[PDB]
C-alpha cells in the first residue's frame, strides 16, 4: 500500500501529502511509518480514532472544515511535535480529552476556530508545549489552572478574542512563559495577582481592550518584563491611575502610549506626565 489515493508520498522524511484535494475525510491506508502529514486546505468535517498512525511527528489540518473530533482520535500520537488545527471555522467546542496522548507535543494551534469556551482540564498533561496559539477565536474567559500542567510553555497567543477578566490563577503554572498577546479582546479588569508567577515573560500586549486601570502589583510580579503595550485602552487618569503610574517611575521597560481617556482635564495626556502631586488628595 505505497501512497495514499491522491496524495504524494516521499521518503526522507517520511512525508505523506495531501494538501488541496477537497477531501471530505482523512485519507486511507497511510503507511504506519509515516512522520509528516499535510492535510491542510482540504473540507474534512470529522476526525475519529483508528485514523493517525503512531509514529507522526507533524500533523496539519489548517482550513479544513471541521466540526467534530471523536475522543481518542489523537490518544495513541504520544510521538506528535506538532498539531496546526487552525482555521476550521465551525469547530465551535472541543471534549475534555481531546489533547490525551500527546505529552510530546510542542506546537499546538487553534487559531480562528470559534472556540467560545474550553474544558477547564483540557491542556492537562502537555509538558512539552511550548508555542499554544488560541487567537482570533471567541473566548468568553478562561478558568483558572486551564495552564496549569504548560511548565515549559514559551508563547500564549489570545489575542483577538472576547476575554473580560483575568482572574487570579488563570496563568499559573506557566513559569517559562516569554511572550503574553492579550490585545483585541475585552479586557475590563485584571486581577492583581494574575501574572504571579510570569517570572521570565519579555513581552506583553495588553493594547486594544477596555482597561480603565491596572494593578500595579501584577506589573511588579513581571521582574523580567522588556516591553509592555497599553496603548488603545481608555485610561482613568484619576486615583486609580497611581499604582500603575508608580510602577512607571521605577520601571525599565519599554512600552507603548499610555494615553488618559478622563478625566476631560488630563483626556490625551500620557498616564506618565502626571506627577505626585496629581495623587495627593487620594
Ligand atoms: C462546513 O461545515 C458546516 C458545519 O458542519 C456545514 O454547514 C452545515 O451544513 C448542513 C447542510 O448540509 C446544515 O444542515 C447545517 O445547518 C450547516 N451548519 C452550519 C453551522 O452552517 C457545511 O455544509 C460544510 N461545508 C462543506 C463544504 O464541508
Ligand atoms: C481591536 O480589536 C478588535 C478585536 O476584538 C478588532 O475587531 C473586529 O476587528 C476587525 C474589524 O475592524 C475584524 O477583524 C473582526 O471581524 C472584528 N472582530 C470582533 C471580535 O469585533 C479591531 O480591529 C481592533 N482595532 C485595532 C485598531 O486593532
Ligand atoms: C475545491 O477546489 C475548487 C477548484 O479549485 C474550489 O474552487 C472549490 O470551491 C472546492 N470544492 C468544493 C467541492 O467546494
Amino acid at each position: 500500500p505505497s501512497c495514499p489515493m491522491l496524495c504524494t508520498c516521499y521518503s526522507s522524511p517520511p512525508t505523506v501529502s495531501c494538501q488541496a484535494n477537497n477531501f471530505s475525510s482523512v485519507p486511507l491506508s497511510l503507511p504506519p511509518s509515516t512522520q509528516r502529514l499535510f492535510l491542510q486546505n482540504n473540507l474534512i468535517r470529522s476526525l475519529r480514532p483508528g485514523t493517525f498512525g503512531p509514529n507522526l511527528l507533524t500533523l496539519w489540518l489548517f482550513s479544513n472544515n471541521l466540526s467534530t473530533i471523536y475522543p481518542g482520535t489523537f490518544r495513541h500520537l504520544q510521538a506528535l511535535e506538532e498539531l496546526d488545527l487552525g482555521d476550521n471555522r465551525h469547530l465551535r467546542s472541543l471534549e475534555p480529552d481531546t489533547f490525551q496522548g500527546l505529552e510530546r507535543l510542542q506546537s499546538l494551534h487553534l487559531y480562528r476556530c470559534q472556540l467560545s469556551s474550553l474544558p477547564g482540564n483540557i491542556f492537562r498533561g502537555l509538558v512539552s508545549l511550548q508555542y499554544l496559539y488560541l487567537q482570533e477565536n471567541s473566548l468568553l474567559h478562561l478558568q483558572d489552572d486551564l495552564f496549569a500542567d504548560l511548565a515549559n510553555l514559551s508563547h500564549l497567543f489570545l489575542h483577538g478574542n472576547r476575554l473580560r477578566l483575568l482572574t487570579e490563577h488563570v496563568f499559573r503554572g506557566l513559569g517559562s512563559l516569554d511572550r503574553l498577546l492579550l490585545h483585541g479582546n475585552r479586557l475590563q479588569g485584571v486581577h492583581r495577582a494574575a501574572f504571579h508567577g510570569l517570572s521570565r515573560l519579555t513581552i506583553l500586549y495588553l493594547f486594544n481592550n477596555s482597561l480603565a486601570s491596572l494593578p500595579g502589583e501584577a506589573l511588579a510580579d513581571l521582574p523580567a518584563l522588556e516591553f509592555l503595550r497599553l496603548n488603545a485602552n481608555p485610561w482613568a487618569c484619576d486615583c486609580r491611575a497611581r499604582p500603575l503610574w508608580a510602577w512607571f517611575q521605577r520601571a525599565r521597560v519599554s512600552s507603548s502610549d499610555v494615553t488618559c481617556a478622563t478625566p476631560p482635564e488630563r483626556q490625551g495626556r500620557d498616564l506618565r506626565t502626571l506627577r505626585d502631586t496629581d495623587f495627593q488628595a487620594c
